[PDB]
């Protein structure tokens, strides 16, 4: 019944997780937030090994309050009781010394996110078989994540980010995505709007079966190699009304009717026949 996250209020494994802060170089910003920041750092020791690495590093802004170290404080928490997952951004340790800025170490993706490196293309030259790796991958790690009663939302294209051997890692920047100023937030406040099932936006209710429909929109955004949702449409009460009225994007430009199809599915009206997380990793299983 209870989310996870809601759930994380009720045991952190320091035995298991503490890191030295002086094992930390803090290194050039990845990602800022209002309250907080995403900075690139390199970590000896890291998992008991006395090898060094690059490591993504998120903690706080000077501004911020206790509810954002709470929220931190959460995000740490899901992450240590997860896994992980080949398909979901690995927690590598953290930082809590009573008095020290809290710190939560993750695998670093050299390469960004998915949305901009399609844009890239839309050095190697981009495949059918690639896109479709890719949207099982996400799938996978989004099977993965519902299965430990997580639910993301915000999932999208600017939330997949690319490793190494073409492997794609769910994250989530939280506390350090620039929200002010992303187009893709739009004042309720602020919403990723275009990527919402429709009973979130209208009775603000959120369930891995809404995350579903988002990850029919990130199908678009791959399928049309980093194109925004909803071109040349505005983001008013109008653009609801319409979406809780049948209303659907066409099929992107590098799609498949087949693939299309799978979109559709996502987003069904009512969401207890949208597909689960486990179909959508047999279809497209089955496409690769
Ligand atoms: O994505 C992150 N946490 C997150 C939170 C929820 C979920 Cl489902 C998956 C991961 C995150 C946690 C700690 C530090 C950086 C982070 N993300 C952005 C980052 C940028 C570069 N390489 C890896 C991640
Ligand atoms: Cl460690």
């Amino acid at each position: 019944e209870v989310p996870l996250d809601e759930q994380c209020e009720r045991p952190y494994d320091a035995s298991k997780w503490e890191f030295a802060r002086e094992r930390l170089k803090l290194g050039k910003s990845l990602g800022r937030g209002a309250f907080g920041k995403v900075v690139q750092a390199s970590a000896f020791g890291i998992k008991k090994s006395p090898t060094c690495r690059t490591v993504a590093v998120k903690m706080l802004k000077e501004g911020a309050t206790a509810s954002e170290y709470k929220a931190l404080m959460t995000e740490l928490k899901i992450l240590t009781h997860i896994g992980h997952h080949l398909n979901v951004v690995n927690l590598l340790g953290a930082c809590t010394k009573q008095g020290g800025p809290l710190m939560v170490i993750v695998e670093y993706c050299k390469y960004g996110n998915l949305s901009n490196y399609l844009k890239s293309k839309r050095k190697e030259p981009i495949t059918m078989e690639d896109l479709i790796s890719y949207s099982f991958q996400v799938a996978r790690g989004m099977e993965f994540l519902s299965s430990r009663k997580c639910i993301h939302r915000d999932l999208a294209a600017r939330n997949i980010l690319l490793s190494e051997n073409n492997v794609v890692k769910i994250c989530d920047f939280g506390l350090a995505r620039d929200i002010y100023k992303n187009p893709d937030y739009v004042r309720k406040t602020r919403l990723p709007l275009k990527w919402m099932a429709p009973e979130s936006i209208f009775d603000k209710i959120y369930s891995t079966k809404s995350d579903v429909w988002s990850y029919g929109v990130l199908l678009w955004e791959i399928f049309s190699l980093g194109g925004s949702p909803y071109p040349g449409v505005q983001m008013d009460e109008d653009f609801c009304s319409r979406l809780r009225e049948g209303m659907r994007m066409r099929a992107p430009e590098y799609s498949t009717p087949e693939i299309y199809q799978i979109m559709l599915d996502c987003w069904h009206r009512d969401p207890k026949e949208r597909p689960r997380f486990a179909e959508l990793v047999e279809k497209l299983g089955d496409l690769l």
